[PDB]
């Protein structure tokens, strides 16, 4: 039931409608920040509206995830990173979230080497059920002034969906995995 | 000439193979490598067709460009990076290149803070004409194991299109600009 739209083609009221719905959906200090919204921009949005109202949203945005295999090689994987997955609270538990992820996984499978996200510890079983793989190793970020810095807080949160890895590569989820730099939450 | 815009994930197999075949030839060790094709995926494609065959391609993919302002604050700018802009040999100088860049710039203005690209020499006038800023400072890449490494080869090639810079950001082309890491040509 989800409509796929590039940030590009969102009119002002859809952007404001989506942002307002996502900010409210992540309230149980505003949990969903300006940086969190920046992270949701530049890729494909999955939207579900009912009678003029936005009731569901998700985004998949491109970045690189860094992974070194046991042959020592080093890979910068073309990643579809899942952001701002949200359903208006009264509309939850009726398959809308599923419909949003169904549409984002179509993007990921069609365009990227790997899907990734850092799930709220509440949503973790929903991803595990879709066949997303929990990372077991240490997580880190490639910083511009320090080098690769550990992100222990994101170790339990990181999920991957390896859709089309290069060469022979099969990930070992016990190895380290490193995200590229951005402001706010790196994961 | 009007380009149609399509996400990587919506390309049918024949159009994907068609685009890569046309782009490899337009750039003709082949000059257009497997990494070069990798770099053109994950974003929006501009396509122009004629007599059932592709005559023009380009792509805009999301990455981060790192820039430090005169107030010492580091920015990780949401970048629409332009890749694989190509017009079939027999169709050059009819404005097809212009139509491709018009559609990609629609994406960049609609979704990103900055546009960037590392132009071949033959393409340079086309960018200078469209009002892309030539960079005058040193360029670098953020590497995983060596920190920020100068990319002197790319100093003369870099164009940016600054469309929606964060508050308090004066883009000075004399200063250093750093791309995020990827395999192959970092720029
Ligand atoms: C997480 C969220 C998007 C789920 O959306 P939803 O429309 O309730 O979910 P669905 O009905 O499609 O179900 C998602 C899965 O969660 C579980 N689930 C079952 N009932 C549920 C309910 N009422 N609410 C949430 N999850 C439920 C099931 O495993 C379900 O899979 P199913 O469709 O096979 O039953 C939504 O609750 C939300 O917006 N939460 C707050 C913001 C947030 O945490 N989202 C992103 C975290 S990474
Ligand atoms: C993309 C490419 C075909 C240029 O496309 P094109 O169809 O020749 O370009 P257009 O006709 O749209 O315009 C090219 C520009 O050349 C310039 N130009 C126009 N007439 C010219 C002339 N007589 N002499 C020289 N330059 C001229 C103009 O700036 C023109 O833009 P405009 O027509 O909007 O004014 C060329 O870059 C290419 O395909 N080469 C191989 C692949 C490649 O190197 N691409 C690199 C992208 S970085
Ligand atoms: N008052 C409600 C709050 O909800 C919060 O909900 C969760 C989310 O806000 C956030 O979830 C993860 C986080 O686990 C992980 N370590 C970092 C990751 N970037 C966050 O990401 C998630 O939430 C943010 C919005 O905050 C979204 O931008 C992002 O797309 C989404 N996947 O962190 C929280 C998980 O600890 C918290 N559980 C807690 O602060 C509190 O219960
Ligand atoms: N060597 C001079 C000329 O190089 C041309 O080819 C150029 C392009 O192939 C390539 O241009 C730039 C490059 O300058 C810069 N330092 C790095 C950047 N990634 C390259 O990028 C460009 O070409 C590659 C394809 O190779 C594309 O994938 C990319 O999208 C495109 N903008 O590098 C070459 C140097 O400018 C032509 N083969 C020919 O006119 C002539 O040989
Ligand atoms: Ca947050
Ligand atoms: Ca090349
Ligand atoms: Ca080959």
């Amino acid at each position: 039931t989800a409509r796929l739209i590039h940030t590009s083609d969102l009119d002002q009221e859809t952007r404001d409608g989506a942002r307002r719905m996502v900010i409210e959906a992540f309230r149980d200090t505003d949990d969903f920040t300006d940086d969190d919204w920046d992270h949701a921009l530049g890729g494909m949005h999955a939207l579900i509206s009912h009678h003029g109202a936005l009731i569901a949203h998700g985004a998949v945005v491109q970045r690189r995830l860094m992974y070194r295999g046991p042959d020592g090689r080093g890979h910068a994987l073309r990643c579809g990173y899942v952001e701002a997955v949200a359903v208006r609270e009264d509309r939850r538990g009726d398959g809308l979230g599923t419909a949003v992820l169904d549409a984002l996984e179509q993007v990921i499978r069609g365009a990227y080497q790997i899907g990734a996200l850092s799930a709220s510890d509440i949503a973790r079983p929903m991803y595990i059920a879709r066949g997303w793989l929990s990372w077991e190793g240490p997580t880190s970020v490639l910083t511009p002034t320090e080098g690769i810095v550990r992100t222990p807080e994101d170790d339990r949160s990181l999920f991957v969906l390896p859709v089309d890895l290069p060469d022979g590569l099969e990930l070992d989820t016990a190895r380290e995995i490193t995200c590229d730099w951005r402001s706010g939450d790196p994961w």
